[PDB]
C-alpha cells in the first residue's frame, strides 16, 4: 500500500476496522514525534494515506548487505582488497545517527520498542533515520531485552538493549544476530548470561559498547547520550575501529 510520489520527493501510504485504530494511532504518534534529521519525516495525513520523506537508500538491513563487497562484486572487493563497500567512519557514523535520534525520542519519553537494523531507512545525504514498519507477526525475540521477553515491560532501557543487537548488526555488516541459533535456546542462554560474541573485525571498544547494552540489569546499560558521544569520540580519532579490509581467512558473519 506504500508508494512513491512528489507529494516534494516522498513515500505514502495508501490505507482504505482494526487497521483504523492504528492509522488514526499511527499518524497521532507521528505527529507527537516532531521533527529531527535522524528520525523519519512525516509530510502529512489526506483524504481522498500517510506520507513521510522519502528514503532513496532504503532500509539500514538492506543496505549493510549490499555493501557485502566480496559477495556482490569479487573482482572491485579483491582488486582493492576490501570486504565492503562502506567504511569503519560511515558504520559508526550510521550508528551515531542512530542514538542521535533515540536520544532525541527517549527524551520525549518515547519508547521504540522494535529497534533493529531493519527499522531504520538510509536517506538523503546517507543519514540514518530512525522508522517503524510493523511486526504470524511473530516477536522480535533476537532483539528483545531479557526483561521485554518474559514480562513484557518496554522502556528506554529495552530500547537500549536492541540498539546495541543494532550496532552488532552494523559492524556484522548485517548479519543476522544469533546465527543458527534457536529462538527458543535464547529464552534459555539468555539468562544465563549468554551474549553475542565479539565480531572478527570489531574493536574491543565497540564491543564494550555494545555489551553495556545488554546488561541484565536495566539500569545498568548505558543512556543514548552516553551511546552517542561514546561513538562520537571514536568517530573522532584516527585509529580505526571497524576492520573491513580483506585477508586470507576472511569470512562474513552468517545470514
Ligand atoms: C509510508 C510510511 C508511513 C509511516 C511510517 N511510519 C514509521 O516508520 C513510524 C511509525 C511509528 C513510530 C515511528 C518512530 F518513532 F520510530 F519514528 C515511525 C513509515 C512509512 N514508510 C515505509 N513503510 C513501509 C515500507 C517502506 C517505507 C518507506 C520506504 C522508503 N522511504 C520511506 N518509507
Amino acid at each position: 500500500q506504500v508508494l512513491k510520489a512528489r507529494i516534494m520527493d516522498a513515500a505514502i501510504k495508501r490505507m482504505k476496522k482494526d487497521d483504523h485504530r492504528d492509522f488514526a494511532g499511527e499518524l497521532e504518534v507521528l505527529c507527537k514525534l516532531g521533527h529531527h534529521p535522524n528520525i523519519i519525516n512525516l509530510l502529512g495525513a489526506c483524504e481522498h494515506y500517510l506520507a513521510i520523506e522519502y528514503a532513496p537508500h532504503g532500509n539500514l538491513l538492506d543496505f549493510l548487505r549490499k555493501s557485502r563487497v566480496l559477495e556482490t562484486d569479487p573482482a572491485f572487493a579483491i582488486a582493492n582488497s576490501t570486504a565492503s563497500t562502506l567504511s569503519s567512519q560511515q558504520l559508526l557514523h550510521f550508528a551515531a545517527d542512530v542514538a542521535r535520534g533515540m536520544d532525541y525520542l527517549s527524551q520525549k519519553q518515547f519508547i521504540h520498542r522494535d529497534l533493529a537494523a531493519r527499522n531504520i531507512l538510509v536517506g538523503e545525504n546517507y543519514v540514518a533515520k530512525i522508522a517503524d514498519f510493523g511486526l504470524m507477526g511473530r516477536l522480535p525475540v533476537r532483539w528483545m531485552a531479557i526483561e521485554s521477553l518474559n514480562y513484557s515491560v518496554y522502556t528506554t532501557n529495552s530500547d537500549v538493549w536492541s540498539y546495541g543487537v543494532l550496532l552488532w548488526e552494523i559492524v556484522s555488516l548485517g548479519g543476522t544476530p544469533y546465527c543458527g541459533m534457536t529462538c527458543a535456546e535464547l529464552y534459555e542462554k539468555l539468562p544465563q548470561g549468554y551474549r553475542l560474541e565479539k565480531p572478527l573485525n570489531c574493536d574491543d571498544e565497540v564491543y564494550d559498547l555494545m555489551r553495556q547494552c545488554w546488561r541484565e540489569k536495566p539500569y545498568e546499560r548505558p543512556s543514548f547520550a552516553q551511546i552517542l558521544v561514546s561513538l562520537n569520540r571514536m568517530l573522532e580519532e584516527r585509529k580505526t575501529y571497524v576492520n573491513t579490509t580483506l585477508y586470507e581467512k576472511f569470512t562474513y558473519a552468517g545470514i
